[PDB]
């Protein structure tokens, strides 16, 4: 049809990316999975609650924190509810359901509707305690009235979604590689490596001759491997590599409709810049210009009691007991593997039994699908998302094992799928297919919920605009993704889009050069900017139009913008903007990831009644080295704190913070709150930054509230663990080597908090191992990984792990100024 060619544009648009463009593929296997994911998306979207669907309610199951509860006077919550000009404040119970709510308003006032938080697109309804809305827990965190409005439920109509329509063993011919241009830095001599791979392992190895480095290399060599066809286990790749490691490129021997790979392959190659993620990449380089290519020949198809005495189940138990980073032995894979139906009654011991298994054996892999099959114990045990995680990542390759693994996760609740959707669209980079239980999962929770599809959008989005390893896979998910979410949901995009593509002009335009800025910015609101728009970073916000004269480029060397924009909803509370930073330079996924694990961090704290006042706040890269940053309202940057007394050079001060928030404060009251805030959030900090190897910063990369909140920022990319300075201490009421109640509460605090993170010690070394594989470029395996590992001390007792944390303040109190100084010393010199 002609309108369905208009529908596939409208995607193109919103994707960034042409699904439909077959110039870069040797096989049908993006294809086949556009095909793939129509019947799970069609199950999914005629699975939905229309009403629930409109209004996609954040709710939680999780208790209501400690700190939370002190909050609540006599068991009641009060909720202001507004009709038009006048409003009516109501007492309510915390297991109160918005439903019962709305039965004691009309009672109240005497002489079909919906309650939506004032000046947001949040609705409190469904069958839950209000106790259990997010937002409630925001406004009793916060501090803040809970302000609702009386309205009519968004029209389900608007979410309408358009109508669909061998026993030889393996060898590869290398028969040469060739680039256009060569000036590479040397002139040297090239060799070809050829690898079979699973789960990151490498099953066989064959290398070429070396030859001369020219712009044709020729071998016409068959590379015959120790591997029979019989054993090549589905997954598997050909790793094709040219060291001088230059460049890079894989095929999947098996491919998506169970066939061995055959004839004749021309791959455009990766090149190393100058492990992970990019490096499993089953895409080759779309520039087919001046990359380097390698020419290859295949020529090669169906695919095809006891009881453990004592001492080995001690030792069997101790290897199970150990972390995910500890090397397992040739001994202990044989323990695991022989007494495999022991390790399956530990389901702690399924990521180390699943490395105990010869991939390259068919007969083994053929045990471990009748070892999978007794899947009792695994299916009843409960939900441990970390375990799940490392059943996800480069070490498994292995379908029916990463299935298992994705089984698991379907029982998480929407609030926890949240808090995980980062790391689960990254963890899609390790799947050998584009077509997996893990996308098929992402898709179907993304069409559930709302909120869930939009952060899908903008996570999926941020890959494909700069990632050439990953963008065709994340492309075909976002369109299967698009094809599902609804009318409404795609005329939002569309808005957000268009503001995005155009506020990025902008920013790199400046760049390039405050009149300047002001007079695009009328030029953009007279005849291209939408009226409104839903904050990618905060999608229950609206909004509308831009507050000119607030905006600014900073002062900063990455010249940023500082946009101001108006709430487009006439119900909101306040006349106060929404403020957004546009910046160029820093690259955004990182920092990203950072603040996801913050979050998980906040999450862990809070199953332990800890609120340590982090502010991970919005940011969502849009682009290559650009992205959009969420402005926190009256913070300051503690470097411009320094300055603001007269930056000498680097001269700091102790007593200015605490000068400042004093000034800042409207009474006393609000002032020792403000202190209190300092405290906490000064530790929440500490541990989050040290735990991450994040902590040795300038202060001009830490920022505070005037509410005496703490916050790092600018993540993206002698020594000191983390920040603890003499005026950060004197705000607590300490100096030089004395000490205070606050800062007795700052090193308690810290303690706990610490503590808190080691009992989820393997959930932050998956999800710090995933952030460097998928986020922060070319990473040793084990090096750079291990930091935390160290950071969390494990092997230690809690005494031992509260004293080196204890330690670890102490090297700041010693420090002082002089590391903050050293980026003064050196900046100069
Ligand atoms: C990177 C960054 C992050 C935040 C939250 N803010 N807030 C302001 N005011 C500036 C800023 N920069």
């Amino acid at each position: 049809s002609e309108e369905s060619q208009a529908f596939q544009r409208q995607l193109t648009a919103l994707i960034g990316y042409d699904v439909t463009d077959v110039s870069n593929v040797h096989d049908d296997e993006l294809e086949f999975t556009r095909r793939g994911l129509v019947t799970p998306r069609m199950a999914e979207v005629a699975s939905r609650d229309p009403k629930l669907y409109a209004m996609h309610p954040w709710v939680t199951s999780k208790p209501l924190p400690e700190y939370l509860w002190k909050k609540i006077a006599n068991n009641c919550i009060f909720i202001v509810i507004h009709r038009s000009t006048t409003s009516q404040t109501i007492k309510v119970s915390p297991d109160d359901t918005p439903g019962a709510i709305l039965q004691s308003f009309f009672t109240k006032m005497a002489k079909d509707f919906v309650l939506r938080v004032c000046g947001r697109d949040e609705y409190l309804v469904g069958e839950t305690p209000i106790k259990n809305f997010q937002w409630v827990r925001h406004c009793l965190k916060n501090g803040e009235e809970i302000h609702v409005v009386l309205d009519t439920p968004p029209d389900p109509a608007l979410d309408e979604v358009r109508k669909e329509e061998c026993d030889r063993k393996f060898r590869v011919k290398i028969r040469g590689i060739d680039i256009p241009v060569l000036p590479r830095n040397t002139d040297l001599t090239v060799f070809v490596e050829a690898n079979i791979q699973h789960g990151q392992q490498v099953l066989c190895q064959r290398r070429t001759s070396p030859k001369p480095f020219t712009e044709e290399v020729l071998w016409n060599v068959w590379l015959e491997f120790s591997i029979k066809i019989k054993d090549l286990p589905k997954g598997a790749l050909l790793n094709l590599q040219i060291y001088c490691l230059l460049y890079y490129v894989n095929l999947l021997l098996i491919d998506h409709r169970f066939l061995l790979r055959r004839g004749e392959y021309v791959l455009h190659m990766w090149q190393i810049s100058g492990f992970n993620a990019d490096k499993l990449t089953s895409a080759t380089n779309p520039d087919k210009e001046n990359s380097m290519s390698i020419s290859i020949l295949l020529d090669n198809h169906p695919i095809a009691r006891a009881e453990m005495p004592n001492q080995l189940r001690k030792q069997l138990e101790a290897i199970i007991a150990t972390d995910p980073l500890n090397p397992l032995t040739a001994e202990d894979k044989e323990l695991l593997w022989h007494f495999r139906y022991e390790s399956l009654k530990h389901p702690k011991a399924y990521p180390k039994l699943f490395s105990s298994v010869k991939w390259g054996q068919q007969e083994i892999v053929a045990k471990t699908y009748q070892l999978l099959a007794r899947r009792e114990v695994w299916d009843q045990s409960a939900l441990d998302v970390g375990l799940t995680m490392q059943l996800l990542d480069c070490n498994f390759s292995d379908e029916n094992v990463r299935a298992i693994a994705v089984q698991k996760l379907e029982s998480l609740e929407d609030d926890d799928v949240l808090h995980y959707l980062l790391q689960l669209v990254q963890a899609v980079k390790f799947e050998p297919y584009h077509d997996s239980a893990l996308a098929r999962f992402l898709l179907k929770r993304g069409l559930r919920n709302k909120r869930i599809g939009h952060f899908l959008f903008w996570f999926l989005r941020s890959e494909i605009a700069q990632s050439r390893h990953y963008q065709q896979r994340f492309a075909v998910i976002l369109e299967a993704y698009l094809r599902g979410c609804g009318t409404a949901m795609l005329h939002d995009f569309t808005q957000q889009v268009q503001v995005i593509e155009m506020l990025q002009k902008v920013t790199l335009d400046i760049k390039s050069l405050i009149s300047q800025l002001k007079q695009k910015l009328e030029n953009l609101q007279n005849s291209q900017l939408p009226e409104s728009f839903r904050v990618p970073y905060d999608p229950g916000l609206k909004a509308g139009a831009l507050a000119i004269e607030k905006c600014k480029v900073m002062a900063s060397k990455k010249k940023p913008l500082w946009l101001e924009f108006k709430c487009a909803d006439p119900t909101a509370l306040s006349n106060e903007t929404i403020g957004i930073i546009f910046k160029h330079g820093d690259d955004l996924r990182q920092d990203m990831l950072i603040l996801q694990i913050l979050r998980i961090m906040e999450s862990i704290w809070e199953t332990e009644s800890l609120d340590l006042c982090l502010l991970p706040y919005g940011c969502i890269s849009t682009g290559d080295k650009i992205g959009m940053i969420e402005i926190v309202k009256d913070a300051t940057t503690i470097a411009k704190i320094q300055q603001s007394t007269v930056g000498n050079t680097g001269a700091f001060k102790d007593e200015v913070l605490n000068h400042w928030l004093k000034e800042k404060s409207p009474t006393e009251e609000k002032f020792q709150a403000a202190v209190e805030r300092f405290v906490y959030s000064c530790a929440g900090y500490c541990v989050a930054t040290f735990v991450l190897g994040i902590g040795d910063r300038h202060n001009d990369n830490i920022m505070i509230t005037e509410t005496g909140n703490l916050f790092h920022i600018d993540f993206g990319h002698e020594r000191v663990p983390f920040v603890l300075t003499p005026d950060f201490l004197f705000v607590m009421g300490t100096s030089g080597k004395k000490t205070s109640p606050h800062f007795q509460k700052f090193q308690d605090i810290c303690v706990k908090a610490y503590l808190a993170l080691r009992h989820h010690t393997n959930l932050l070394i998956i999800l710090f191992s995933m952030m460097l594989m998928t986020g922060m470029p070319q990473l040793t395996s084990k090096e750079d990984i291990e930091y935390i590992r160290d950071a969390l001390t494990v092997g230690k007792n809690e005494e031992d792990a509260k004293k080196y944390f204890l330690d670890q303040i102490e090297v700041c109190r010693d420090k002082g100024w002089t590391v903050q100084f050293n980026w003064f010393l050196h900046l100069v010199l």
